[PDB]
């Protein structure tokens, strides 16, 4: 309590001495509560008008439409502490994966320079953060922070909070995060190479072929459960075992990585408008609170931890969670040290999201750890068993499905889905406003050259993709606002990126022949393509397509007089 969030609560109050008021109607239960100040603020979702003319059978498709209109009841809530048993298993579990995560990797801190190199490429006393990381005063105020950690207290590091709840932080606190957790990111620890369960850096064009791979093992179902509200979940007893891996470093680092566990995450102060507008100033121990990054890594890392519990459950290597015996935990010891590797390699992890492919169908009711973890099942009783999944190609995964395509010439990529309302939904928003015509043009190549790598395949995301690429200018540089890795940001020809990705670079494609053009380049099954959202058989697509041209022709009008390229010859149908 106060001791270690008082200095940062003192500070706050008496920037704010003419408002402070501890309010008697504040709606926090689960947050402990400590004053109000006055405030008067609040971004929403602009239309990309490049994408939205050159898709206009999708101005009537309403879950294309909606997307761009428009429970916060969940962050006050308050998971149990975990039983004894539990406690144990988790423990071992957290000590035995960091010394797994660790044999091949170094912790080391990450620097100004990284740092101020990721404000600059894109990853209230200054206006953004590419001018407070030039000016030395930022350092200084940083320097003080952070010898203020060294000392084991805290001035400045409070979140600001915005199933989607965003917590940012001033420029300085993050950049302390990053010095201290930012390698898990940077050097990988997440990679499939080291964690074998991991994704992170793999790309769109990888996660099937890693299912399928799982797909290959012998076992049961394959599993994908989603929680419900993950990030609420987090209790302090995962807190307290993501901190271990702090035994792992030395140092300075170390007591840097201590400071960041200790007293931004395991003790949180927290500045929330409330309409009724005042600021509210509240604390609270457990849930995530991190930057999005280092958040994304502690959820991988505790999600693995759940999931190997979960697989420790089905094959009974543990007989009750209310406590473990001396025998039971040599036995999980034992367990993790024979096999723990082979079962990482069972599934395929990304922050809150799995597939698990376990030994067999005991899992499915394995439910007593997960549930006293206080990671319960979304959308199913909390005693029902998990309903798996008999085909790799079914299995939900980041917000896609996988299909199998066989090309003409015998090779065979495995390539991501989703429904097409969904694709074409968010290529036609923009977020934040104050876009030049020409910024909201390169956003929509970003779109149409992420669709010709990825979604080649959807007849209609092919063609709308030759169309938003013939409709902006050839030269201009496709751009984004937040940057999975991202093959289709460059100015290179795209056949020539799509042979380095699914030829060249592919692990699973043993012959290297490089395709020469894109009708080379197979599509799903027509009957698959409409089961997956396609318009193609629609009067108002066929329409569109036969006059695409002037489409693209109403587009460069608008644009202006610039060199513009016509890609839809590149499709047989236009190829004359
Ligand atoms: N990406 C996150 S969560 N933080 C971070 C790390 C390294 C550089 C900048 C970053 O902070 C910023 F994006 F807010 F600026
Ligand atoms: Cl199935
Ligand atoms: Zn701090
Ligand atoms: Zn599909």
């Amino acid at each position: 309590n106060l001791d270690i969030i008082g200095k940062r609560i003192e500070k706050i109050k008496q920037e704010h001495e003419t408002s402070w008021h501890y309010d008697q109607d504040h709606p926090y239960k689960t947050w402990a509560y400590h004053g109000s100040y006055e405030t008067k603020q609040t971004a929403s979702s602009m239309v990309n008008g490049v994408v939205r003319l050159l898709t206009k059978p999708w101005d009537i498709i309403p879950m294309v439409t909606q997307m761009a209109m428009t429970f916060k009841e969940k962050v006050d809530t308050r998971t149990q502490e975990p039983k004894e048993g539990t406690k144990k298993l988790m423990k071992i579990t957290a000590e035995w994966l960091w010394k797994e995560l660790g044999k091949k990797k170094t912790p080391r801190m990450c620097t100004r320079e990284e740092f101020t190199r990721k404000v600059r490429s894109n990853a209230n006393k200054w206006k953004s953060a590419r001018e407070a990381v030039e000016d030395s005063g930022f350092w200084e105020l940083v320097d003080k922070e952070r010898n203020l950690h060294l000392e084991g207290k805290c001035e400045t590091c409070v979140y600001n909070m915005m199933s989607r709840a965003i917590w940012y932080m001033w420029l300085g606190a993050r950049f302390l995060e990053f010095e201290a957790l930012g390698f898990l990111n940077e050097d990988h620890w997440f990679s499939r190479e080291n964690s074998l369960s991991g994704v992170e850096g793999e790309g769109l064009h990888k996660l099937g072929y890693i299912l399928r791979d799982v797909s290959k093992k012998e076992g049961g179902a394959m599993y994908a459960d989603d929680t419900a509200g993950w990030d609420t979940r987090i209790t302090l007893e995962d807190l307290k075992n993501e901190e271990m891996v702090t035994n792992h470093m030395e140092g300075e680092h170390k007591k840097l990585a201590e400071a960041i566990f200790k007293l931004t995450y395991q003790n949180k102060v927290v500045r929330v408008q409330r309409p009724t507008t005042v600021m509210d100033i509240i604390s609270r121990r457990d849930q995530r609170g991190s930057g999005q990054v280092v958040t994304y890594g502690l959820n991988t890392f505790t999600n693995m931890e759940a999931q190997l519990i979960r697989q420790m459950e089905g094959e009974g290597v543990f007989k009750s969670i209310q406590h473990l015996t001396v025998t039971e935990e040599i036995a999980v010891k034992n367990w993790l040290v024979r096999v723990g590797r082979e079962r990482l390699s069972r599934m395929a992890i990304s922050g809150d999201d799995c597939v698990v492919k376990p030994l067999d169908d005991r899992f499915a009711s394995a439910l007593t750890a997960l549930n006293d973890m206080g990671k319960v099942r979304k959308d199913i009783q909390q005693w029902e068993p998990s309903r798996g999944w008999n085909d790799w190609t079914q299995v939900p995964f980041c917000s896609h499905h996988f299909h199998e395509l066989i090309m003409k010439d015998g090779r065979v990529l495995v390539v991501p889905c989703r429904n097409q309302d969904e694709l074409i939904g968010r290529a036609r928003i923009s977020q934040g406003a104050g876009w030049s015509l020409r910024e909201t043009a390169c956003l929509g190549k970003s779109y149409a050259q992420m669709w010709s790598l990825m979604y080649f395949h959807r007849r209609d995301l092919r063609l709308a993709a030759n169309a938003i690429c013939s409709a902006v200018p050839s030269h201009w540089v496709p751009t984004s606002r937040t940057t999975a890795t991202h093959e289709w940001m460059t100015t290179e020809d795209m056949l020539t990126v799509w042979n380095r990705v699914w030829i060249q670079e592919n692990p699973w494609m043993e012959d290297k022949t490089p395709v020469e053009s894109w009708e080379e380049i197979p599509y799903l099954g027509k009957r698959e393509d409409q089961w997956c959202g396609s318009l193609i058989g629609l009067t108002s697509r066929a329409t569109w397509a036969k006059n695409i041209q002037t489409a693209i022709n109403q587009v460069r009008s608008l644009i202006g007089n610039e060199e513009y390229t016509d890609y839809m010859p590149s499709m047989k149908r236009f190829r004359r």
